This record gives C-alpha cells, structure tokens and sequence, in this order.
C-alpha cells in the first residue's frame, strides 16, 4: 500500500495513479489508462480536461493538444 506515493499526505499504490487537483493535494486513481483525461475514469472532478500534453484536468480546452492554431 506504500509502494508508491506522490507526496508526504498520499498513498496511491500499483493501479493507482498520481494526478494533480485544486484541493491543495494529490489524487489517487485506481486504474491503467488515460489519466486525468478523456472519459471513462478521469482522476478530475469532471469539467476539465488533460493539457501539456501530460494530462492535466483544467477546465474544457482540446484534450492532449499538439496543435498551436485552432478555429472553434
């Protein structure tokens, strides 16, 4: 249960993911695939979407976006 941690105040082990939230702390998400990202299982509390490429939950954009110029 401690074999992985992304902080002092976490514990996300094997099938558990590290991302990033607003409340001033780290998520745990207990699957393998897209992290913070796309549907399914996203570690964000829904209305965000993954940036930098990384998959960072910020609010709507474009998901993963390796574009610069863009018409929406």
């Amino acid at each position: 249960a401690m074999d992985v941690k992304c902080d002092m105040e976490v514990s996300c082990p094997d099938g558990y993911t590290c991302c990033r939230l607003q409340s001033g702390a780290w998520g745990c998400c207990p699957f393998t695939q897209a992290v913070c990202c796309e549907d399914h299982i996203h570690c964000c509390p829904a209305g965000f979407t993954c940036d930098t490429q990384k998959g960072t939950c910020e609010q709507k954009l474009a998901a993963a976006l390796e574009h610069h110029h863009h018409h929406h």
